[PDB]
């Protein structure tokens, strides 16, 4: 449900409106042809209208197929990808990844197949797009039309840029509603906080400790931040909606209470995956809990209500007995200095209570006070029932594990100690990452579960920020805004907009 005028609203700017962002993008080819999803279908596109550059990207997507490829069928898409990229007589052959480079390939399909083959060839070949094509597509019509979508990504976002729908949700400091873009027409979630609430709490840092937190980390698996801007009596946080309902609502209400293994597995692969995204930035959630975790129209699930998370800086440990009863890992109970720990402690609790369905120191049918539930999580070892395998007991007991040191994924490894445990041994990562692995459980897309001080002013300065880049381009590519804004001349040509002689 586009505006009416929504092509007027993302209207191309002329190019020289651009020369300001020109000498301030920095120019990382990263950046700009890879994580910045406009920029990345702009460099692509660069790369269709030159012949020697085109094979080049057909191979990284061939590449992108076979590490997301079934085991039993990896070494047929592997001579695929020779016979057609790597043999020197081909019309696609790849000529920078040196005749020293593809020979090894061949030997690794002379012997068994792995999901990483081509991982060698695949650098060979960034390595050479960062050379002289990057900066060739820098002096192209292709970067210019870039820099008009980042022209269009810095314009100011005001309550006139959205259109308020439903009040769908209810916590501290606010609500959130639904809310949709007029231009694109795309649908997301308000977290609208009430400014003058916030003041008398004096809980100021801890909003924009999660706005700075939600901007930063981009997961198929954690409500993203899309956009940030105020208002009159209230700051608003636009983020990704999700209308499957939460796992708590899933659990008990849909459950036996509880789901088969199989079943919990996915949820558990996915909050893993969430929570190493977040631990790629040293941030800790500290808020593990079912009712945190909700499903999208799709059946996929992202970790949710970041108020709690922080930033932890390199090499340091924090301290703050925070969360909820049931769910605060020891060295938060006694209020240690701890890391990233909390977090692992409570995908134990999330894997337990989904399999068993009730919470591993308090019985669904019991009544005990806070204390006892609190004494249990720091002298009491839980028992597992024949609802858990051998591999799921393990994993429980190994994240339920007491003492922060000996916890699984609180190592110098991390995460990856967690993926190959053998409660995970069935789950392909690389597959559910990529989004192909089917989920358990599709909910209905019909479906329904549930004061003029100056000092605020510098606040609002730092987090009413505007669009956030990665997210505000995804949504011009899912809309098709980009599609069908992103015409040139006809055969090649320059269009009017890119044209510096007849603005
Ligand atoms: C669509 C929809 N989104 C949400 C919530 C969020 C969402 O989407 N992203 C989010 C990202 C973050 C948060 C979040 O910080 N939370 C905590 C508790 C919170 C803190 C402060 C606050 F002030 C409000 C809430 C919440 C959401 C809800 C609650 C619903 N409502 C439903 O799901 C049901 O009505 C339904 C629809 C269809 C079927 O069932």
């Amino acid at each position: 449900g586009k505006s009416k005028k929504w092509k007027e609203i993302l209207k191309f700017p002329h190019i020289s409106q651009c020369e300001d962002l020109r000498r301030t993008i920095d120019r990382d080819y990263c950046s700009l042809c890879d994580k910045q999803p406009i920029g990345r279908l702009l460099f692509r596109q660069f790369c269709e209208t030159r012949p020697g550059l085109e094979c080049y990207i057909q191979f990284l997507d061939s590449v992108a197929e076979y590490e997301v490829t079934p085991d039993e069928k990896l070494g047929e898409k592997g001579k695929e990808i020779m016979t057609k990229y790597l043999t020197p007589k081909s019309p696609v052959f790849i000529a920078q990844v040196g005749q020293d480079l593809v020979s090894q390939t061949e030997e690794k399909l002379l012997q068994k197949p792995c999901k990483e083959l081509f991982s060698a060839c695949a650098q060979s070949v960034h390595e050479y797009l960062r050379g002289e094509p990057f900066h060739e597509y820098l002096d192209s019509m292709f970067f210019d039309r870039f820099l008009q979508w980042k022209w269009l990504e810095r314009q100011p976002v005001t309550k006139n840029t959205f259109r308020q729908y439903r009040v769908l949700g209810k916590g501290g400091f606010g609500e959130v509603c639904a809310c949709q873009v007029r231009a694109t027409g795309k649908m997301y979630a308000c977290k609208r906080l009430e400014k003058k609430r916030i003041k008398k709490r004096k809980g100021e840092s801890m909003a924009l400790n999660e706005k700075q937190i939600l901007e930063k980390v981009n997961s198929q698996f954690v409500v993203n931040l899309a956009y940030a801007y105020e208002t009159k009596d209230a700051l608003c946080l636009v983020l990704t909606i999700m209308n499957g309902g939460d796992l708590k609502f899933h659990i008990y209400n849909m459950g036996n209470p509880g789901f088969e293994e199989e079943r919990a597995l996915f949820y558990a692969a996915e909050i893993l995956c969430g929570l190493e995204d977040l631990h790629r930035e040293n941030t800790v959630y500290r808020n593990l809990k079912p009712e945190n975790i909700l499903l999208d129209d799709y059946g996929h699930i992202r970790i949710s209500d970041l108020g709690l998370a922080v930033k932890i800086p390199e090499g340091d440990l924090i301290r703050g007995r925070v969360g909820t009863v049931g769910y605060m890992a020891p060295e938060v109970l006694n209020n240690q200095r701890y890391g990233l720990s909390p977090d692992y402690w409570g995908l134990g609790c999330l894997i337990y209570e989904m399999i068993e369905g009730q919470s591993p120191f308090r019985g669904r049918k019991e009544k005990v006070k806070r204390e006892e539930v609190d004494r249990r999580v720091l002298e009491t070892e839980e028992v597992y029932s024949h609802k858990f395998s051998e591999e799921a007991k393990s994993i429980c007991k190994m994240l339920l594990t007491k003492d922060a040191k000996q916890r699984l994924g609180c190592q110098e490894e991390g995460a990856a100690e967690v993926k190959r445990h053998p409660f995970f041994r069935n789950m392909n990562f690389k597959r559910l990452e990529a989004g192909m692995l089917d989920p358990p459980f599709v909910p209905d897309p019909r479906a329904v579960y549930c004061n003029l001080d100056h000092t605020d002013d510098d606040f609002y300065s730092k987090f009413s920020t505007g669009s956030v880049s990665i997210p505000w381009q995804n949504e011009m590519i899912e809309t098709e805004c980009f599609k069908e804004l992103n015409v040139f001349g006809p055969n090649g040509t320059l269009p009017p907009d890119l044209n510096r002689n007849h603005p």
